[PDB]
């Protein structure tokens, strides 16, 4: 018995086709992704193959003005038009609180929404009953396939789920669900969820009964053979994990932003054991036509976003690299621009820290350098503030160690900086990787970089998200000596670009590796 | 027979009293120098000692809006009121060309103006004839004292003396003059000139018959004992040179900007040989009152200078270090500010690299006056009225410019480069012309700018002053090897427009220049 799995993850409000770097589509002839194109490819597979499932591994919420304006209503409408079979909750599904998940998405979706490790309590428990499920048993031809869902246990530190939801350990909560399916004679089981590639391999190894793992969160690109675009593979597609019960478990992910459609063909025996598997993500480029009916519908919804002011805030003569491949791994000029904008607005304090997890999109310079509100909203969508904090040298050293404590997994805590020169040695054990930390003096007439002192006190400008312990920055929230509310994030950056008129941020050696 | 030599050098238009860093006077209670205070000190010494000479070793011209507006007429007027006995020509006396030296200074000074190594040719020979002299024999009581002048051989690369003036080697030109003085029965000889401390010491050692050397140009601070202010001594006052003809020759200098009055008391024998010498520069601080007559006259002349729009151009929240002790020796934030203003103004109407000679940065700016920056504060930093131009350069040409930048490091010369979009590391222990150990530059043929090592065979677009594109400060490799040269915007206007745009400025020392 053969099953075809079609899968998307971390679409992040890319409803329309985009530029290859997943920023706004300008040169339409070379544009990729979007739901209109995705529908054409999905229909080509469904008409050719008998047993097909279309799955989403979370983070459809947040990314463009489509979500700023429609707040998830666009997600339910277009995922329904594409006839997704199941979706697992991501951390971004909680960005507008529980109320912002229930009303636009859970009540309007015509497909099951899954998460086995999220438990509701108090008054909310009765209100959210049946709105999301731990699993779904789906008929596929004359057979049945069990799909078990999971969501990152880190969601309370990344989003707004509130106090009436408990995030259990993924492996602990998934085992009673898989066991229940096996007692119900469901021999084919897919683990679909949003925790990242490292947790996906752990679920494949330790959750007895799981046949295939379909994940997201880490924007992992897997490929077998010569890759078709700029994404570099982290391993082969699928990635094979040998479980603790000696079975080969395929693990898959399909990058992010709807650029690719994941495609895996599984050969099962009569007892639901995986005999073999093969496939690859499919690049959704201009050679695949956008579906005419979906496009016409996308255009109708686009009218409300078209009333947004298309006025030029300013110009860039350089590419503004806000890609996660850069800003979560190294110094990126978008990070330097925002940290310099933060310092400049406040002086109208020489040090700045900014998590890569907060930088959500790059900005292209080829459209006569024009920067609009729409371009900026995709970079800074959370509506947070840039606040003043007083920190000890020891707290600052702890935040920089946390910045790289699990380097290489594409996590949000990596820090972009202003008025700070940091050197990291990744060969050293976690918590002892900062080899050099020089900061700009304040008690000096002429500013210059001096070694950080553990017993000294520093004034830093950072997002209110980090002062509140976001991205696991617990040492900031617990040890800060002062915290003053600042100006709105996007407004600080638009004001800076308007004053400067022409911007040119560079990678100047603020972050170095040994 | 006893003689007291009072001496100034590199006053650089500091007519009014200044802040101790020699920028604008704001907190008057702590202000120093100025001609009014100098007059009180000179008057105190003249009434105490019968045999006194007041000498200037050049570079009175250029430094503040006093020179922008009065163009040397303030120099002649106030040097006459102080009754200077003689002055040697400096490089800055040629900033407004030969016509700018002849009309307001040579024609109005009531004292001799000297230089034994400058020779006139062409039609100027007849025009300038006798306006400046190789020497002057001065009566001092019952005796006579010979004073021979000299000017830096480097002046054509630093100023505008023109094609009709020839600069000879100092030692070659001075010896025939000193020998002539001996035949004229002049047994006491002072060499007064503007070539720097290293040349002053060579003059003392090799020019037979010279008794004392009074110099300038290098802003050298000499002192015996504990110094009274922030200047660090380069040696004792006086510095003693053992001459080739077997004598002890004192060499003196008195820093710059009229902050100090050089004071040297000499004991001569009957044949004009130095028996002994002692003194020190006198710090002209608040303990010496300003002469009321000179002060009133200074206030009268300042009326026309206030007409300069006192409108706040912008604000600084940091000290703007444009001092020579910094910008001629290491990375200074005033240099970073100017190079950033040069790149920003050019990108307004892709050029990522900037070079700027420390010799072009003429004053710091203080942040304590509510951070206010005016046209007067700026005109003291950039007074030459030059432009910031676009040039195309080979990687080899740029590497050579950075080698020339540190080829004779430690003499406080102007060729040291301040940078923008460049990361340079020097190792001074190495031979000259092989001191540049690291040179990284910002890419231009990239979507994201980043630092990459310089390539000898590569071609770069640099913003620099027109002065450097024309071989100023000895940058012959720039003038001779550049591939393109476009005219730019006025230097001072580029910096003021940037400050007005930014509103609040805070330049830092970031590690653009490093030493190994
Ligand atoms: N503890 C805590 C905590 C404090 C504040 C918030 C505020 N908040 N409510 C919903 C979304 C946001 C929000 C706001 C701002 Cl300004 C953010 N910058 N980055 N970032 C982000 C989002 C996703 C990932 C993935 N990995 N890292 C991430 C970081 C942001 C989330 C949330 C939680
Ligand atoms: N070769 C040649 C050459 C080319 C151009 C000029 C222009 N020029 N005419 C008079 C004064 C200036 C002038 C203009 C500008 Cl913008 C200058 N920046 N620095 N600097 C300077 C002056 C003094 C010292 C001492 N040491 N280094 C110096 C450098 C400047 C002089 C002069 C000569
Ligand atoms: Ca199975
Ligand atoms: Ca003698
Ligand atoms: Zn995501
Ligand atoms: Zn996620
Ligand atoms: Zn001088
Ligand atoms: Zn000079």
């Amino acid at each position: 018995w053969e099953l075809t799995i079609l899968h998307t993850n971390d679409v992040h409000s890319r409803l329309e086709q985009t530029s290859e770097d997943s920023s706004k589509c300008v040169d339409a002839s070379r544009c990729m992704g979007g739901v209109a194109r995705l529908f054409t490819k999905v229909q080509q597979i469904r008409r050719a193959e008998p047993n097909v499932l279309l799955l989403d591994a979370g983070d459809q919420y947040q990314g463009t003005i489509w979500f700023t304006v429609y707040k998830g209503a666009e997600v339910a409408h277009f995922m329904n038009a594409l006839r997704y079979d199941a979706m697992a909750l991501g951390n971004h599904e909680f960005d507008n609180g529980v109320e912002g998940l229930i009303e636009p998405l859970l009540k309007e979706a015509k497909f099951p929404i899954l998460s086995a490790n999220i438990k509701a309590k108090g008054p909310l428990a009765s209100q959210i009953s049946g709105l999301y499920l731990p699993y779904k048993v789906l008929p596929v031809g004359d057979e049945v396939v069990g799909i078990v869902g999971y969501t990152s246990k880190e969601t309370p530190f990344l989003s707004n789920p509130g106090t009436n939801l408990v995030f259990e350990d993924e492996i602990t909560a998934l085992q009673p669900e898989v066991d229940k399916l096996k007692t119900l004679n469901v021999n084919k089981i897919i683990a679909l969820g949003h925790s990242g590639f490292e947790m996906d391999k752990l679920i494949a190894q330790k959750v007895r009964g799981v046949d295939v793992v379909v994940g997201g969160h880490s924007n992992t690109f897997l490929y077998t053979g010569n890759p078709p675009s700029k994404e570099v593979p982290a391993g082969k597609y699928p990635f094979i994990v040998t479980s603790d019960d000696g079975r080969k478990v395929p693990v898959v992910q399909a990058y992010a932003f709807g650029k690719y459609l994941g495609y895996l063909k599984i050969e099962f025996d009569e007892r639901g054991n995986v005999i073999s598997s093969h496939g690859n993500p499919i690049l959704l480029d201009s050679s695949i036509p956008e579906d005419p009916s979906i496009k016409a519908d996308i255009n109708k919804w686009r009218i409300k976003l078209d009333d947004y002011s298309t006025q030029e805030l300013g110009k860039t003569i350089v590419y503004l690299d806000g890609s996660s491949q850069s800003c979560r791994f190294r110094e990126c000029n978008m990070g330097n621009l925002i940290c310099d904008a933060m310092i400049n607005n406040n002086l109208r304090v020489s040090m700045c820290i900014l998590n890569g997890g907060g930088i959500r999109s790059p900005i292209d310079e080829r459209n006569d350098g024009t920067i609009t509100w729409e371009n900026l909203a995709a970079v800074l969508p959370f509506g947070g503030t840039f606040d003043l904090v007083q920190l000890k040298g020891s707290t600052l050293k702890k935040a920089f160690e946390h910045s790289v404590h699990r380097y290489g997994q594409s996590t949000g805590e990596f820090l972009q900086v202003g008025g700070i020169h940091v050197v990291y040695d990744l060969s050293r054990k976690p918590g002892d990787r900062v080899v050099k930390l020089d900061v700009l003096c304040t008690k000096c007439r002429v500013p210059s970089y001096d070694p950080l002192k553990m017993d000294e006190v520093y004034k830093v400008i950072l997002p209110n998200f980090l002062a509140n312990g976001g991205d696991g920055f617990q040492m900031i929230k617990d040890e800060l000596l002062r915290h003053d509310s600042g100006d709105q994030d996007i407004n600080v950056v638009s004001t800076y670009i308007s004053k400067m008129k022409v911007i040119y941020p560079a990678v100047e050696g603020r972050i170095k590796f040994s």
